């Protein structure tokens, strides 16, 4: 009966008028999954279905939503689920893995992604699982250009002055931008956001950080910079303070990307007019960091 | 109008990989992750019109019904204490400060009677208040009426405050009269509306061990007992067969509307809650 | 598949800011029978179905919309549909109901055929169909925070379903106004007269109207319900009845009684091409 | 925002009295009674932010897109003219006369924009309602909007594995290669290649004769209770031989652009 297909996407969007009423925040955490990227898993896993590349199940590496996203569906539509994962992600997501029934190995934290990706590639080889590859896959983009930013554009009532979202795989920014840059052109502004401590898209170099699902420590080949405008950095600090301060003031239970994105977003919202309309999105919720947040 | 907004509206997902006569409708999809949003906003929304809340709220809780009003308050205006039983899962305390609720741990009513005589705060009184049966009866009902097309053999409902079943109850009555049966659900441990004795239980959300004053009998047909362990176990069992991160109540639920579908037909179609999520129970399920 | 039972209701809201800001207009056209009266042929078809009422089928005496909306259910479902109707009401209502397999001519033929009378005036259903579908959408779209309810009476069911959810949230804080022509103000203690507001003014006070719940009873004349719903498309651009503009009258009056930010809820029962011969 | 918030969003019904293969998305729901809403409302929007509409706006009519254009020019406060042949329904003159139609031409045959609106809601919610699973999608070709913006969403996502199909007129076989000519299937058949169709995402073509589409729009009536216009009967007329060729379990979608009360006088 369609039961993920039905219940990813279609989430609301809240202004946060006790914060600031020109942020306008898209509430990801309302899919089953608990994250955005049940929209991203379900576009590729349905692909990988039709092609019929999923006779031994799936591997994939991730820093915990797009796992849970995967383990999810595939508990649902029986297929066996591993993940690899920098040790470093937060202890709640290695508990969600296991209550779904998925496989997990846990990779060094100095490694990041990359090493998570290596991990992945080496289970693929031994166990023929097979890898989507959410930096690659273009379904990743297409659940947005197909899903989220047809969302985004009607929710807010084809107004909008910018849209601002973290880059994890850059799946979100690339098809949300996509369809955002199509209606409006230059009309709208796209920012992508990463850590202060890792400013490779800036051009820096990767580093340490604490804002778990941002941050890969590379380019994803799936980006699509053509549709981006600028590129703002944000401090551990800040998104920590930010995601407790929307549960504080707006009483919204979201997660550390959360607060990245809205620390953003009132950076640019504050570089405009005051009946300026920005647009971010909140991956996922707060109780997936508790032993952290 | 964000709270307004937000709440309710949350959707029904049928159980094909554990038995496709029973339908579930998913709580957590709420913005405090649960099904307490709706009664916390009818009794805030209607304190408020009458001007109750200048002193803040204070209300004793298990968890769900703290964290909406917790929410609701944080993003209102209103300051919230709560006082909770110990027992409660710790989730629960870390969820409550994050929202910059009061909050003071133990039943534990007398400490929230305590509290509103020293301070003024309001006890919206989730027992008592007919604003929470309110909730039920013009949305959750009306939603389940509709999104199962009108078609609904039996509706089955753990009772904590009551406000779910009774408020659901009088829709689904007053469109199929006898055609439906409502069935509520309580734990084994603790089987007050079967005419036993209170007792400890861990199904967190049920089991308050007394007969709220809001519980609508009229509507109910049939009680049925779950057993802590039933519940547990089927809560784990939506996670791993259905993928659905579910909380212990909706375990309890669930189990118990096995049991009532398979007392019926092959293609009859059985309604119920999941009130809450997983990520609140990391620390025991 | 159960076509119709997800078609029909949740309609949307919309506020008449080229008119007043301070009303808002359920626009019921959206309906797949074009109609608000879609909801109560539901409910009263269901219910009939579930009582074994329907072997023979249906007949039904109608102004036309509960017609349009019974045929269109009864074909769709697989029951016979006889309607019997006035001819005052608008001819795009008999091409219609032919398209939809109605067969036009109740009593009678209730007794000769054994075809089931749903009795659109007096069966509970009607005002249930509203208890539990509109009144309930309106309370959530419009944020929980409505000032006053305005409705037109045709069969009441409206008003009645949609005024006890209102009344069960806000008690005295909600206003619940009946609307009638001027021409046959009944419930307003006068005499029944012919009148041109297609839709309401029955000229009786129907059974199910729940009294307990309306709070005023205000008039509109012919002209008025005409003027507004030509208004109503030229201005808003909402291509609605003339029960719709006798609504938005009388909804405007209202509003003009009450604060600037007052908000009044009303609803369009029907759509303007159901009347270019006319409008 | 109005006219943003009614526009799309519209539901799709399984055919289960005709052939349950068929889906059919009933653009009716609209506000202004039609599939067209949708591109007027982006091709407006896009003329608005570019500053084009100081003296209102005049474009010519099939019908629907008239009156699309005419209700949100008289919700939005802009002045506009609009061109008709006689042969379509009266009903048509009625209503643009009841939102107060009589400057920037907005050129629906060659404006982006109509694609766009197709490519940015109507596809998305195809996609999504029919829960990512589609053997084909048939519409009609009037300015071909809608088989081009759904088109490239549905070959994005499915490739080769969905088949797009373009409806036209047995009678002015156009995009068949063959020769324009009178036809009563009022809103498609224009008589030309629009330059806005994207031939990149069209499988094949086929054509539906007049008596075909007007049996088939009457059967939706009295066997579907779906009041619906004679574009929309062509529409599931070609959907049921697309299906008939795939077998069982295929799963067919096509779009009902208007309502039947449009042309009560045919």
């Amino acid at each position: 009966h369609h039961m993920m297909e039905r219940l990813i996407g279609s989430t609301p969007i809240v202004r946060l008028d006790s914060i600031d009423s020109r942020i306008f925040l898209k509430l990801e955490k309302n899919n089953p999954g608990g994250s955005v990227k049940d929209r991203p898993a379900l576009f590729m896993i349905l692909d990988a279905e039709k092609r019929g590349l999923l006779k031994n199940g799936i591997v994939e590496p991730t820093s915990g939503n797009m796992g849970i996203a995967i383990a999810m569906i595939g508990a649902k539509r029986g297929h066996r689920v591993i993940l690899t994962m920098p040790e470093t992600m937060s202890v709640e997501r290695r508990k969600v893995l296991k209550m779904l029934g998925a496989e997990l190995v846990l990779t060094p934290g100095e490694l990041g992604m990359k090493g998570a990706v290596e991990k992945a590639l080496e289970i693929s080889r031994e166990t023929g699982a097979h890898m989507l590859n959410q930096f690659e896959n273009p379904y990743n983009v297409y659940s947005h250009q197909f899903t989220t930013g047809p969302e985004i554009l009607k929710q807010m009532d084809y107004q909008i002055d910018a849209f601002v979202a973290g880059v994890g795989t850059g799946g979100t920014i690339s098809g949300v931008g996509r369809v955002l840059k199509g209606f409006f052109g230059n009309g709208v502004k796209i920012v992508a956001v990463e850590p202060a401590k890792s400013p490779v898209l800036s051009g820096g170099q990767p580093g340490k950080h604490a804002i778990q699902g941002i941050g890969a420590g590379f380019v994803p080949k799936i980006l699509d910079r053509s549709v981006i405008d600028e590129v703002i950095t944000v401090e551990d600090e800040e998104a920590y303070e930010m995601a407790r301060y929307l549960a504080k003031k707006e009483g919204l239970l979201v997660g550390i990307s959360s607060g990245a994105n809205v620390a953003a977003a009132l950076k640019v919202a504050q570089k405009l007019g005051p009946d300026a309309r920005v647009v971010t999105v909140a991956p996922d919720h707060a109780e997936r960091y508790l032993s952290i947040l």
